[PDB]
């Protein structure tokens, strides 16, 4: 039921640099994931202009931030375009249209990790704070899939049943033990205000029930 894949070599190298470089300004991961969500929302907004039935899977365009202290997870949910199975494997597993090469060269020429979004690889900044990342996604043209990786050079993809989402993507960050500050309401609010205050879709920060 589960397929296991190797990252393209350059992607594994990039992930290793992100995981092993001493770099304290880890909060920038959230900006990068929210920007990726905003881009995905732009895409379905545009496609629905000439094909309104693409919103049959949900008209609302928004971003949800869901902390769970019991599971030690932070989840970033959007109702954007979503990804097909091929999209997951290509976009997360290979260089594809990213600036992976430019970023790694830039780091050797005076750039720092906070500039990762300039190079189209902001998603991998999740590994600044997460030991494992799970991506659940549903595109209008495919079934629901789950991508997962704890780095180390490989990732898995499986069909995801139970809790079907209408359309969009959930990025589930299983946080490192010493990065639980990013589950705290005050900290998340601070980061969103600092780095994501002009995003063109509603960002809702969920409250914990306990
Ligand atoms: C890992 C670096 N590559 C990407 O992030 C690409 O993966 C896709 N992607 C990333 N996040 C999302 C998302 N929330 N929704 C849809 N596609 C995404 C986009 O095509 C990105 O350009």
């Amino acid at each position: 039921e589960v397929e296991t894949f190797a990252f393209q070599a350059e992607i594994a190298q990039l992930m290793s640099l992100i995981i092993n470089t001493f770099y304290s300004n880890k909060e920038i991961f959230l900006r990068e994931l929210i920007s990726n969500s905003s881009d995905a929302l732009d895409k379905i907004r545009y496609e629905s202009l000439t094909d309104p039935s693409k919103l049959d899977s949900g008209k609302e365009l928004h971003i949800n931030l869901i902390p769970n202290k019991q599971d030690r997870t932070l989840t970033i949910v959007d109702t954007g375009i979503g990804m097909t199975k091929a999209d997951l494997i290509n976009n997360l597993g290979t260089i594809a249209k990213s600036g992976t090469k430019a970023f790694m060269e830039a780091l050797q020429a005076g750039a720092d990790i906070s500039m990762i979004g300039q190079f189209g690889v902001g998603f991998y900044s999740a590994y600044l704070v997460a030991e494992k990342v799970t991506v659940i996604t549903k595109h209008n043209d495919d079934e629901q899939y789950a991508w997962e990786s704890s780095a180390g050079g490989s990732f898995t993809v499986r069909t995801d049943t139970g809790e079907p989402m209408g359309r969009g993507t959930k990025v589930i960050l299983h946080l490192k033990e010493d990065q639980t500050e990013y589950l705290e309401e005050r900290r998340i609010k601070e980061i969103v205000k600092k780095h994501s205050q002009f995003i063109g879709y509603p960002i809702t920060l969920f409250v914990e029930k306990e």
